[PDB]
């Protein structure tokens, strides 16, 4: 049965996130939005960890419980938190989250329940960017903003 | 096998909460800290929801599955959330969480992962008041500091 998750989001950006998921088969679909980014595309992932001591930096690296290599949403090879990208139209305004992903879920192995979402500084490059960090984090730079998942009413 | 969660506090006071589960059949100890209470006792409550939109309010009620009334952790009618107190020694000082519960769990339906650690202002009167909100909230007053229950490394 219908399914609600929420996250708010804090740091150099900012907003609230949801995640709705209609039963435990299909896919969840991810509203919202976030305020203040720069214009241009940030990395958005689902992190391992909802620990939020050490700012965005003990989320630890992106929610992967297959261990495969980083990617795109569309990639046959990616993290199951791996949301692709953001994209600010202009600085400083309010970009609208819509995102449909198979992967994460509210329910199960895959559950994003009290996990952490991260909003980075830089784009990401989807693995395919050809440098190191590519084929983990997308290259997609710093944690400007983060939040702990937790479950929502209706 | 072994299961860790984590909650950082947001509010008035602040600490960080760890939870410890060795099995799914096992008691939740909480241990960690608290920093800043008045002294006296303060309501210790998982809460609902792990929605923090509107600070500590839009958590819901005290976690209740069973919806059964308010109670002391030792009290044989009570709510899954309902830890009992916090007690602060003196003001302004350190307020060491140190609680074993047979009722919360890291698990399965009464798993507090993605809900909401409160603490409350006034005393848990352990729904001994006399009356429907001592059946309810204790009695414990208002929610000083919060956050969201997060899944934490090993
Ligand atoms: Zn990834
Ligand atoms: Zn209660």
């Amino acid at each position: 049965m219908p399914a609600k998750a929420v996250c708010v989001l804090r740091g150099d950006v900012s907003g609230t996130v949801f995640f709705d998921q209609q039963d435990e088969k299909s896919p969840v679909v991810v509203s919202g939005e976030v305020q203040g980014l720069t214009k241009g595309k940030h990395g958005f992932h689902v992190h391992e960890f909802g620990d939020n001591t050490n700012g965005c930096t003990s989320a630890g690296a992106h929610f992967n419980p297959e261990k495969q290599d980083h990617g795109g949403p569309s990639s046959a090879v990616r993290h199951v938190g791996d949301l692709g990208n953001i994209e600010a139209i202009e600085d400083s305004g309010v970009t609208k989250v819509s995102i449909q992903d198979s992967q994460i879920s509210l329910h199960g192995p895959n559950s994003i329940i009290g996990r952490t979402l991260v909003v980075h500084a830089d784009p990401d490059d989807l693995g395919l960017g050809g440098h190191e960090l590519s084929k983990t984090t997308g290259n997609a730079g710093g944690r400007i903003a983060c939040g702990v998942i937790g479950l929502a009413k209706i």
